């Protein structure tokens, strides 16, 4: 039994189970494990984090889930002021910052074989842990591109200087490696899936009539559902955790759902006729086709998708429109509608995931060089 610390600035009590969330649930199962949560300090708390209701352990550890959960609060965080006059701040309170981890960071650095950095700040922090332990293997998890993230200077040019010396570096998708100035040690893992979707997936919350579902508020479009819930009053809509309630412009065919547990939605998801990933841009990058999750677990059931043409990817079974234009939401859902649902794309469950996440040269299909 290793023992595995995972850096990032979710924390792992946080309610919507992130990518990193799982991984992390499948870790405690084979070891110790410990989630340290970074990015948080009392000027996060004035600006609406989703950590705030954690405030009272901070800087403590706290058990969730056979998980050793850390919230690190720091006075202020280093972030990115998006101001290139302010960049020489930022590497100062980026380089303050990653110069002052806190003893719990380092003893559970010390105590780890594995330790996984998600890409974001996590990053501020593999050069340490390669001094604390340099025993440990440093596994990069690319949930997201820095660019994307749109991390401070500081990070960009850290993880670029660090890179090469990671075990792992894990890319969601193989369109992040073009950002990710190293090879040999860069891998593509996607995205796991619940080993047991598909029991989750029975029964049914739906009566009859045609069912459409979408999950998850990352750029919530609800201009969607105004325009789809219009165009086809013999649809019904379940926008469930949209992160937002009924917008005044949906039509009583839509069905506006508060946050649902996980294993919850997937009944939602499996037997609906069509989902819909809503992402209100297409400022998005080419990545998200691979990274979203709720496409992820449509894709899981074969469930034909509405998603903007940006997210559509390499994909079959997703009907591209472009937010904000009526006619080719339509014409989207139109299609959808009639599209047959075939399990085309290839979905690892969350245990094989971490295997290849921690050990990708054991799988060496994993390898983008
Ligand atoms: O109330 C909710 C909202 C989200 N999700 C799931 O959380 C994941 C992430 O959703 P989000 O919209 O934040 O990101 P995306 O899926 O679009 O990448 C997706 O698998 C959703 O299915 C969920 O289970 N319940």
């Amino acid at each position: 039994r290793p023992c595995y610390l995972v850096l990032s600035s979710h924390d792992f009590r946080t309610p919507r189970r992130a990518n990193i969330h799982f991984i992390t649930d499948q870790l405690a199962l084979r070891g110790t494990t410990r989630f340290f949560s970074l990015r948080y300090s009392r000027l996060s708390r004035m600006k609406g984090d989703m950590r705030l209701p954690l405030d009272d352990t901070a800087n403590t550890v706290v058990s969730h889930n056979g998980v050793d959960c850390y919230l690190w609060r720091t006075t202020v965080h280093p972030f990115n002021t998006r101001r290139s006059w302010l960049r020489p701040v930022e590497d100062a309170m980026f380089r303050w910052y990653a110069a002052h981890p806190p003893k719990q960071l380092l003893d559970w650095m010390r105590e780890s074989d594995v330790i996984v950095f998600e890409s974001g700040i996590a990053v501020a922090f593999i050069e340490l842990a390669k001094r604390v332990n340099p025993a440990a293997k440093l596994v990069y998890r690319a949930s997201a591109g820095l660019s994307t993230i749109n991390v401070a200077s500081y990070i960009e040019r850290e993880f670029d200087r660090v890179a090469p010396t990671l075990d792992v570096i894990a890319l969601v998708s193989p369109a992040m490696a073009a950002e990710v100035v190293s090879r040999d040690n860069v891998f593509h893992v996607g995205h796991g899936v619940d080993h047991n979707l598909d029991q989750l997936g029975d029964p049914s919350p739906y009566a009859e009539g045609i069912h459409a579902v979408a999950v998850g508020s990352m750029l919530f479009d609800p201009e969607f559902f105004v325009v789809a819930s219009k165009a086809f009053p013999q649809v019904t809509f379940h926008v469930i955790g949209s992160g937002m309630g009924r917008h005044p412009g949906y039509g009583d065919n839509v069905i506006v759902y508060g946050e649902m547990k996980h294993a919850q939605t997937i009944g939602y998801i499996k037997h609906a006729r069509f989902g819909i990933a809503p992402y209100a841009s297409e400022q998005v990058p080419v990545y998200l086709a691979d990274s979203s999750m709720k496409l992820l677990q449509y894709d899981f059931f074969g469930l034909p998708a509405v998603c903007p043409n940006a997210v559509v990817g390499p994909y079959k079974s997703r009907f591209g429109y472009t937010p904000g234009n009526a006619d080719s939401v339509i014409a989207a859902i139109t299609q959808a509608l009639e599209a047959p649902r075939v399990r085309y794309r290839q979905c690892l469950n969350w245990s094989d995931t971490t295997d290849r996440v921690l050990d990708p040269r054991a799988y060496p299909e994993t390898r983008l060089y």
